[PDB]
């Protein structure tokens, strides 16, 4: 996240750390069993950790926990980013406790003008590098679609929206990938790409929640 604040331990208690060794994206927890990520993000042997503040540091409130098994949207074009979204089922369920917390879905998408809560563990900077041990939040305004396209020509799809700031500045970033826009308690958006971060005329991009919630509780109801 460049451009944001440090969240503050456990408040945001629907936040995953995906984990192979390291921390590499971001995630929501939706239920006790289940995570909502990037499809960008698969990999094999993923540990899923809930309940991180400073992910190099054990302070209390983790859950570590495997995940028993990734299911990538059967349509994820890695190409274009259409449908960057992936289920993660956890071998076992988490305790759920104020720290460690689902995040709603949405039942209506979210309108341009709505403010949202991005955060994550991705780099800090726009130009080079830094990476945070504690979590960082940024709010941010979805942005119409045809600002977005402007942005982007040829590059937006239906199941795609942009958030943040056209000026530059504040944006998620490297590492923030996966993670959770949030909008009035609902997981609106996953972060999902952009060119560079927090540059000029080139806000996030995000993958659509609201068109995959059929397709989320389905796949949960038969796995
Ligand atoms: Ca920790």
């Amino acid at each position: 996240i460049v451009g944001g604040y440090t969240c503050g331990a456990n408040t945001v208690p629907y936040q995953v750390s995906l984990n192979s060794g390291y921390h590499f994206c971001g995630g929501s927890l939706i239920n006790s069993q289940w995570v909502v990520s990037a499809a960008h993000c698969y990999k094999s042997g993923i540990q899923v950790r809930l309940g991180e503040d400073n992910i190099n540091v054990v302070e209390g409130n983790e859950q570590f926990i495997s995940a028993s098994k990734s299911i990538v949207h059967p349509s994820y074009n890695s190409n274009t980013l259409n449908n960057d979204i992936m289920l993660i089922k956890l071998k076992s369920a988490a305790s759920l406790n104020s720290r460690v917390a689902s995040i709603s879905l949405p039942t209506s998408c979210a309108s341009a003008g709505t403010q949202c809560l991005i955060s994550g563990w991705g780099n800090t900077k726009s130009s080079g590098t830094s990476y945070p041990d504690v979590l960082k939040c940024l709010k941010a305004p979805i942005l119409s679609d045809s600002s977005c396209k402007s942005a982007y020509p040829g590059q937006i799809t239906s199941n795609m929206f942009c958030a943040g700031y056209l000026e530059g500045g504040k944006d998620s970033c490297q590492g923030d990938s996966g993670g959770p826009v949030v909008c009035s308690g609902k997981l609106q958006g996953i972060v999902s790409w952009g060119s560079g971060c927090a540059q000029k005329n080139k806000p996030g991009v995000y993958t659509k929640v609201c068109n995959y919630v059929s397709w989320i509780k389905q796949t949960i109801a038969s796995n």
